[PDB]
Order: structure tokens, then sequence, then C-alpha cells
């Protein structure tokens, strides 16, 4: 029964009880209203009660008509009383490890399966039931106010559909997609994903390079883990630093600090192992590998 | 050299078979309907069940040099690894973990190298919320088309760097190769300290242009 | 709704009611707390009640906000107030008959399907929902303290995986497995199973030995059924018995007791039809067939 | 929770409340018992109530521990205070028309589908949920006390399994089975069905005989319908009639009555169009076609 109808029914009982007690027993409107609540809630203090046969009969009628109505009303009332975030579309193993690495941030999960809510709520993320390809269910999960949306659906067609729905909602949010097949990388970039992470291509190239000796797979799976002594972090060159215009050959960052400068990125372009006459700017993102003491020393070296 | 056996068929083994053009590959899988897509990649197809020791001994595991095990689930991968270790106890096994919990079980069961793609994908997803230079680095250093290549260069016996520390060797200014790790045996030391003295038999893992790779090979030559 | 949240909500109602009655009606904090419980539980003794219009209005608000909250709280409270075990991994026919014979003990059935819950609880076992290959879902089902774990899963690879998981958890528990194929008996024993039972090998050998006349299948399926007259019993030799150091030729069990000595066991080995020079020891297990009167005569025969 | 455990729990609450009120508030054991019931039932007359702070605290504890316990107890108590038939196994169209023709008799329906209960209860038959091949579900539907069991399952293997289950329960009941394929008629008779009705063989032979002109299909579908003027009924020859030893050539039943004697059956054998020297007996079942006036005339002619 709609909650609003139950509201009207309980109000009608309240009017009936209050008017009846007032007219039959002669108590004030306020006392009569109070007595009606006390009676239909089954509290029954007995500070007020009928003293006439008509009042006794009336009270039995109010008991029968009112107690059930009030009970249903209170239970319905119960129901109504009782940087930014990251939205994850779909539930897989890749999103499971991403949600493991995303502790401390607010994470929504938009998935179709209802029987994953226990593992989503145990991993530390709010679960939003829905279809990620539909714009209304995409919208509910707060895609507008997010800072990044991570799309990992069952196929590449559904992933492209989800990316186009998110681009219909917000044209400025960041989309991180996952390619299940190799040839759909450029199509997932055409749809609007800001970065496409193809795990089976990385896995196949590591399994191909691990025939002779597997040092490349050890390097990748060790520096991506936040458990080793060396960590891959990106330091930015601040506005007004000592390094503007200075090339990497004049800098010798590995000589003065001890971090390994493996790449310098600007915008959305990265040049791995840059040549010696590459002139630094303000805003270039330095990608390096070193211990956190060396990382703090590198931050103190490139300071303003 | 010898052949390479691939047990099971998926996308990981498909890209691994693409990167193994020029070599001999036996593919062992239950599906008969993959014979064209195996055979168009230059691989000899062998029908069978990879978990069974008879269908394993069909596909020449004894004479192989490396076995790549990527089956449909992780229990099947551990069963097939046990079936391989029944036959040849010293062949190199490269597995693939579909779950993070099963890596120590796949290494206890006998796999020399366990490569878990979903853990790498989750860690590259979570680190690309701000900007994805790490995922760009990982996905661009592995492709065999780019300008810079990650290579393994062995140190020969009688070289010029026996006992020489990495500070006095001065690899980056002389050659141009970024030295990200020096490996030995079954350990890899990423960013080795300045007191690290080399040994004849170490593996230098580096990144550089192929001219710098030739200069590094001519620089460490005996 | 989580039980702890309901706890907070009812506490908030209690604070609201107690403070309100104290300030509006002027009763002590203790009386006000008592009145609040009496009211929101709908007991309503009427020893205390509001005597002012404001108190009457306040009481109606407490009735509406508090009665439902208290009702939900008490029902949630209800739930918390209201040898060793055996774990069975997987649900099939073999584990069903094993559960039929294992009445009286505590059995935890770990299974992937949720629809097997009613038949597991009707067979007399506590159902634990989970995946038997996962290590955490094994540790949920109390594998650490059990005295035997029975593994029978869908395939043989899943059985080897569950055995490896149990051996990662506990290195002392007894594992009984079921092999689907003849080739995997040695792999299941290497992976750590204390006993491997292969039903299809027994069935194939009985079907091949039942061509001429099937007395072998009748013998096996009659001595294993605990409804016949004869039972296959294991009778252990105690320390200090009369038979330490006698041969089985000189002991002469069958004519003096009535049992049939088909085999003797020690540790993890079994000697079927032991030769006459076999000298008995202490701690040996005697495997025999006989009527229970003969079994008790053999038990009194081997006493200290 | 077992009803008896709930009983113990409520008794324990009653002891707790009664002893507490007696010792803390000093009322008699009888008054204390009465107060405890009045309180945990939430009646709360207020003729007795605590007057000490300890009594107030105790009463709040009794309210919390007792109201839920009493509520669960009363609801459990509620539960304890508050020719032959024809069993049909399976639900099809043939059983639907059979259930249409079986009005006025008590019909059970044993079927696996839960979402047929509305049409079974609308057709006038009690629905028994279950698997017809299982002996326990066969048993529940009262196969023992039935007079006929009608088996119409999805295939012939399930039909034979159901027939063998019914023959395991009762070896004297009547089984009417339906063959889905032609070659399984003798196997459905071997399993134990008393009569096998193969509808697709009848339909195929009528569709084969209806090429030229369809008088045979009109005859069959008209005399089987209880709507025409002529009806196919079986009259039995009573013990001690005028027709014993008299042949059909000496009888001339069609001359004296007007029914068409198309067959005479004994036991489970029927001879269609019997020859002239066929001697009648007592117990032979006459199969004829005629108007009900001719049927009553035939009953009056063969009387004792």
């Amino acid at each position: 029964v709609p909650a609003t109808r139950i509201l009207l029914l309980v109000l009608a009982v309240i009017i009936y009880g209050t008017a009846g007690f007032h007219f039959i027993e002669g108590e004030s409107w306020t006392v009569s209203l109070y007595w009606t609540f006390v009676t239909i809630a089954t509290v029954g203090y007995g500070d007020y009660s009928p003293s006439t046969p008509l009042g006794m009969y009336f009270t039995v009628t109010l008991i029968v008509l009112g107690i059930g109505t009030f009970a249903v009303a209170v239970e319905r009332l119960l129901e109504f009383l009782i940087s930014r975030h990251v939205v994850i579309c779909g539930w897989s193993e890749s999103t499971l490890e991403c949600l493991r690495e995303l502790r401390g941030s607010e994470v929504f999960v938009l998935a179709e399966d209802e029987n994953v809510r226990k593992k989503v709520l145990r991993s530390g993320a709010n679960f939003v039931h829905g279809d990620p390809t539909r714009v209304s269910d995409l919208e509910k999960a707060n895609v507008r106010g997010a800072r990044a949306v991570i799309v990992d659906l069952e196929s590449d067609s559904e992933t492209i559909h989800c990316i186009l729905g998110i681009r219909k909602i917000d044209e400025s949010v960041r989309i991180i997609a996952e390619a299940e097949r190799y040839e759909n990388i450029e199509q997932l970039r055409m749809a609007g994903a800001d970065q496409v992470i193809s795990p089976f291509v990385i896995s196949g190239r590591l399994m191909s390079r691990s025939i002779d000796d597997g040092y490349e797979a050890m390097f990748v799976q060790d520096v991506l883990a936040e458990e080793s002594t060396r960590r891959m972090v990106e330091v930015p060159i601040p506005e007004g630093s000592k390094l503007e215009g200075v090339s990497v050959l004049d800098a010798d960052i590995h000589d003065v600090t001890g971090v390994i400068i493996i790449g310098v990125g600007r915008g959305d372009e990265l040049i791995i192992d840059p040549p010696r006459d590459y002139s630094f700017r303000a805003g270039d993102i330095i990608l390096g590998i070193g211990k956190p003491e060396e990382i703090e020393r590198l931050k103190n070296y490139i300071s303003a």
C-alpha cells in the first residue's frame, strides 16, 4: 500500500478517535488527541479512559480500527527515516585489485549482478545496482561529480557503449577502460576513453619475453607493487624551479639524487629514455624509480 | 633452438604466439574449432586435454625448452603444472594466475615464473587516476615496434667489469643505456646501490636505443 | 539494517525521550529514563505520564518515533541471544551417503550452490556457503580444528586444489578425497590426501567380476551396509594384552572367538591374509568380520 | 527455533521477572508472577509497578529481555492451537481434459512445476508439489488408497520410472499410462501399466483415414463426447440373468432393444464384432452404443 495512503488512513483514525473521545467523554481536544495516540499505540497509561458505557463501546471500536492502522503506519515511517569520488562500472578481478589499491577514497560500484553486494561492501565500496550501459543508471551512480570512471565490462561492445554513455553525461570526466581484445584499442580510444589498459597484451608479451629468463616480468610485477624498496612515482616540476631550460645532460639527476629517470611526460605524451639535449620545462612530469629517501631528496632538489 | 609447447588457448597465448614468430610452437587444447586460428599463426596444433599426462606426452614436453600454461581456470593450471612436472622435472614452466591468492600455490606446484595479468591491470588502473605515465611506460616499453627497447645483456667471462662497481662503471654517460636492474640467478635487484660490484655471469637489464645497446655490448666485451 | 546501527538509533530515541520528559515534566533523570522505556515498549504503566500540553505533544512524538525503533531493536537483539567436527567440501551422492552414515556428530558442508541449503539442513548438517578452493572460505568452515575433511568436488583438478588449500591451512588434519580418474590417485596422494577412494575403479572391477556370478559385489555391498547381521569391525590390540608376541598360528582367533581374521594393519599399511609366522604386537589393528557376539568375545579375548 | 526451546526461554524470563520483582519490590510471589506477565505482554495495567530505582532499572532489563521472547512464544503457541480418490502424476493437456471429465470425484495432482497450482485448483483438484519419480513424493500423494493412478510425464523414461515407483508402493492399484512414442507401448506394459493410451498413434491413423472422407474421425470424436444423443457405455451381465448360455444369435439384442452391440469383453480381453455362436456368460461386459432410453431398456432386458 502506498505510504501516503497509509498516512491518510492513520490521520482519519486519529480524527475519529479524538472527536469521539471529546464528544463522548468530554475531555479537551488536546487531551482527546493525546488519549487517541496513547490508545492506538497500545501504550494505555490510564490517566484518561472512558467512564461511560458509550465511551467503552467507542473505545473498543477505536482499538479494533486503530491499532492495526497505527502499526502499519509506524512501520512505513521507519522506512523513510531509516578529492571527489571514483565510480567503477562492472565487477571483475581487475576492478577487485583496483578497489584493493583504492582504500581511503570513496568508491561507487555500478554492476548488474545483485549477488556481488557482499564482496563490494566488504572491500570498502558502496554498491549501486544497475546497468552500466543505460544513461539513467550511469547518472545515479554520480558520474557527473566523479574524478575518474573505471570501465571493465564483459566485452568490448559493452565497454564502448558505457564509454559513450559517460561521454553523453559528462564530457570532462576521466575514463579508464580495459581492452579485452587487441584490435579494439583504437576503437576504445575513439569512443572517448582517456587511457586503455590492455592486460592480455602485457601478459602475452611478458610470457613471450620470459622464455629465456624472466627478468622483465619480475621488474614489472615488482615495481608496480607498493611493497618493495623502490617505487615508481611521478614528481612534477613546479612553477618557478631551478630546472627550467636546463637539459638532462646539464642536470645529472641520477648523480646528485640517485633516482633513475626513465621518462619525462608532458600532457598526454611520454618519451622514455629522453636524449641529452632535451630541455626541461615547468610542468613536465618526471617518471622515476628510487627509494622514498631518494624521492624526498629529488623533491628537495627540484624545489622553487 | 628447440620447440615451445603452449597448453590452452586464450588471448594471452594468442599474443605470445604472435611474438614468437620465427620459432616452432606446439599448441595443446581441447577445442578442435581453434585449428585454423592456431595454424594461421604458424603453430602446430595438437588436440588433447592439457591436464592428462598422455595428451601431455603427445605434445613433446620432454624435448621442449619452455612450457606456457594458460588454461581456463587456476585449478586446471595447477593440475596441468603437476602433470608436466610428472614428465620432465627440469623444463621451464611459465604459468598465469587468474587470482592473486593462487600465486604461491602455482609456484609451489612447480612453475618457474608466474605472470598474473589481473593484478598488473588493477595496479595500472588504480595508478592512472591522476595521469597514466606508468601505464604508458609499461605498455610502450614492451611493444617490439618502439624506439627504445628493454633488453637483457649478459656479462661474459673475461670482461672489463669484473669487480667494478656501478658508480665507477658509469654506464649512462658513456653508453646511454638506462640501467634499471642487475639480475643474477633467480633474483633481480632493481636500482642497485653504488657499492654493487659486478660479477662475470650477471645479467644487466636496461633500456635504450639499439645503437646504445650495441655500444653497451661493445663496451662490456672481453 | 546492521544491528549496530539499530542500536545507535534506539539509544538516540532513549536520549530524546529521557531528556524531554525530564525537562518538560520535571521528573528525575532516572524516572525519565524508566518512563521512556515503559513508553516506547508500549507497556504504559501510567505511574508517570505527562501533565502539561507540551508534555502530551512531546509524548505523541516519542510514541511515533520510538515504538517502531524499539520494536526493530528488540527483534535484532533476539537474534544475538538466540568428538570434534567433520568438514565436507562439495555436495554429491557420495557425500550424501557419507552424511547418512555420519549421524550424531557435527558436520559442516561447504558448497558453492545456495539451493542445496535445505537438503543439507534436512540431512542433518550445518551449511556453510562458500568456495572450497578459496583458502578464506575454507578457514570460514573451521578446517583447523576438525578431525577429518572429506573432499569431493566436480572435477579432479578442483579436488587437488582444495587438498592443496587444506594443506596450506593445516598440516595435520586427515583428508579423504574421491578420484574421478585412475591417473590422479598418485597426484591426490602427493598433494596430501590421507586416503583416496576411487568409486569408478571399484565399480568397473565389480562389473567385470560380476559377469559369471556376482558374489563379490554381494559381499562388498553386504558387509558395508550397517543393516546386515555381520559387520566389518576394526578391533585394536591394547597395550599389555595377552597377545603381545604370539604368532597368528598359535593365537588361533577364529575357532576360539568366531570372527574371521581377513587382515591386520599397522600405521598406514595393511596385510591381507597374514601368514602364520606373523607375530602380533601392541597397537595393531585387527580387521575382522563377525556377529557382534563374536566381536564382543574377541574384545574380551584381547583384554589386558 | 524449535517450539520447545522457545518455551524454555520464556519460562526462564518468567522466573527472572517474578523473582526479581518479589525480592526488589517486596510483592508476593503470586503478584510478582502476574506483574511479570502483564509487563512482558506489554499490557502494563500499572496496578503494580516498581517504586525503587533498582526496581526501575530491573524493569527496563525485563522489558528488553522479555517482550521479544514473549512475542515469539505466543506466535509459536498460535501454531499448535490453530469411491476412493484418483491421483494424477504430471500435468499436460491430456490430464487437463481428464480432469475436466472427472468432476465430482476427489483428484490429487502430483507435478513438479509450482506455477500450475492456480489452474489445478481452478479445475477442481488438490495440488501436491513433488517429483512423480520419487517414491516419497509418490507416497505423499496417497497412491496407496487410490483407485487409479494416471501417469502422463514428459517422456517415456520418466513414465516408466513413475510406473515402477507406483508398483513399488502398491501392487494392486490401477495405472493408466500414456505413450509418447509407438515402440514404447510394450515396455510401458512390461513396467506395470494396466492400460497404455497412445494418442499420437490414434491421431496418425485418423489423419491417414481422413484423406478421402473423414467419417471415422467424426465417429470417434462424437461417441467419445458426452454431448451427443448416442453414448458408448458398458453394461455388465449380472449374476443370475436370463442370458447365461444364450448366444448372440439366439439373443438378437439389437432387435429387441435397439442398442448396437459392438463388442463383448471379459477380464482384460475384448472381441469386437463377436461371431454368432459366442455363448454369453455371467460377468461378460457388453460394450454398446445407443440412446439412454435404449440403455435403460437393455438394462431391463438383461435383468435377474
